[PDB]
């Protein structure tokens, strides 16, 4: 038993981690068989990056620009180029740490775990949700850009995010892999605003199985609601619509426990508009919302990976 | 910017985790040069298990008896030793991913990261706090005994916790790597209570400090209090009191934000008395505990591992 909200291992990423410098840029980099992944604004200059044109600031690079620096190995960079906000540095050696991976992209409220780097050295470990508006609130310095974002499955490591930037609320941005950012965000240093955020239901009443699991069962109750009924709660809760799909995905949550999933939301009814009146849930005060029902089921169930 | 419950990154710790087998007991173990280090009470049945007599137990075993899985290799014991809680068992292959170590002992308060295992393969990496009852509030399932508990300065891992049960309450027992237990507990499942706990004075100021750094400063105030008269108001809301060593280790937070330590505990015995209101800080509606100064100096600062 126990709840505790709890990343990935990161050994197969830390195999990864390199520094990557380019004039006076630092940051860091990924490297997946020969190539090396980070963002683009490495190129830049300070003076670059209040409005840079980064493809005519490319032309100007040369592959020994790039200075790649393995742990204390050099990396010769022998090929670069872009492909939408990453760069892609084709070095001499294939990485012997490569784990089998993919490139996946995340929906938001779904989570992953950030691996947070500064010089090519991991720093540490935590979980993340992207929250609704595609921003993460990350824990993040200057020079931690290339920090990469992941799960893991099995031995399989699905990339999902790499930091670039941190918005002026204190939330983090960044793209995928492949380079395209999460949300409405561009990699100039101006005046971009994270949008507005809501509450993620459907994780919500996951942690709240989650508890119930643990033995926190003070907010349940007898009543019911229908999915229409609560939905109207939701809407003035800042909260987001719940849907069949989701009922469908806390099935098997309902089924672990015995209540049913328009039971819970009876009871998530009650707490938002009653509070909590002075009690916790899993150590919390609040209703949290970045764990998935896979996040749960993985903990109150224990899966592992190799 | 950012504040978040952070752990080491686990890959030198990954390395070392193997499954050990005997009889019907599988359990994780740790696999430092020649040597697999493991709860003892692996020897046990579960009719032994009620109150067992170990050194009588281990007589009867044998090197061949245990049956250690490194991922998909076996290895051989070749000899097995009781010191206290720990087994030894001395293998034929010495772990070449073996890290530069030490087995340290922590003091109540202090922080590490616990690297979750079944089977001998990592499951999960989060942060924990060793209680001032000698508990820690994890997240364990039946066969993570033998998870550890660690913390990393540079390149050496200080391991400090091995798991080995759980507490009716759902809190977690265990001991340090030369096998005595934290706290008053025995490996044997009996009737055993975790003892009344406190709240950790020095980390919640600390986390407060974290806090003004990243812009949550609407609990300050003007006042200020005397150490003496904040203790008086700490004995009263459960919390330790305070020392003047606590105030030398808050120093540089002090200096870093421009707030003298007894201007922040004055802010503290106020949220005490009052409460929130409805507010919140670093994301939490509680005061939290469970962070050092040196984890809000390192994380507020952002060092790194190799
Ligand atoms: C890459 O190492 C760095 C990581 C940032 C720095 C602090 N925390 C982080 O997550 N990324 C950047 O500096 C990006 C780069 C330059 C601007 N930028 C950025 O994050 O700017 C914000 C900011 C933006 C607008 C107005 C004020 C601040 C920022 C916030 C705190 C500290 C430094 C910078 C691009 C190319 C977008
Ligand atoms: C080792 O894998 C296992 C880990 C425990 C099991 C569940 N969560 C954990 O952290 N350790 C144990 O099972 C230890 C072993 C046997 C009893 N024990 C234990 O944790 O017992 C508690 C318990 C104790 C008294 C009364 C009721 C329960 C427990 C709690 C939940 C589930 C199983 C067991 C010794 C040798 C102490």
């Amino acid at each position: 038993s126990g709840f505790r909200k709890m990343a990935f291992p990161s050994g197969k990423v830390e195999g990864c981690m390199v520094q990557v410098t380019c004039g006076t840029t630092t940051l860091n980099g990924l490297w997946l068989d020969d190539v090396v992944y980070c963002p683009r604004h490495v190129i830049c200059t300070s003076e670059d990056m209040l409005n840079p044109n980064y493809e005519d600031l490319l032309i100007r690079k040369s592959n020994h620009n790039f200075l790649v620096q393995a742990g204390n190995v050099q990396l010769r960079v022998i090929g670069h180029s872009m492909q939408n906000c990453v760069l892609k540095l084709k070095v001499d050696t294939a990485n012997p740490k490569t784990p089998k991976y993919k490139f996946v992209r995340i929906q938001p409220g779904q989570t992953f775990s950030v691996l947070a780097c500064y010089n090519g050295s991991p720093s540490g470990v935590y979980q993340c949700a992207m929250r609704p508006n595609f921003t993460i609130k990350g824990s993040f310095l200057n020079g931690s850009c290339g920090s990469v974002g992941f799960n893991i499955d099995y031995d399989c490591v699905s990339f999902c995010y790499m930091h670039h930037m941190e918005l002026p609320t204190g939330v983090h941005a960044g793209t995928d892999l492949e380079g395209n950012f999460y949300g409405p965000f561009v990699d100039r240093q101006t005046a971009q605003a994270a949008g507005t955020d809501t509450t993620i239901t459907v994780n919500v009443l996951a942690w709240l199985y989650a508890a119930v699991i643990n033995g926190d069962r003070w907010f349940l109750n007898r009543f019911t609601t229908t999915l229409n009924d609560f939905n109207l709660v939701a809407m003035k809760y800042n909260y987001e619509p719940l849907t069949q799909d989701h009922v469908d995905i806390l099935g098997p949550l309902s089924a672990q426990t015995g209540i049913a999933v328009l039971d819970m939301c009876a009871s998530l009814k009650e707490l938002l508009q009653n509070g909590m009146n002075g009690r916790t849930i899993l150590g919390s005060a609040l209703l949290e919302d970045e764990f998935t029902p896979f996040d749960v089921v993985r903990q109150c169930s224990g899966v592992t990976f190799q």
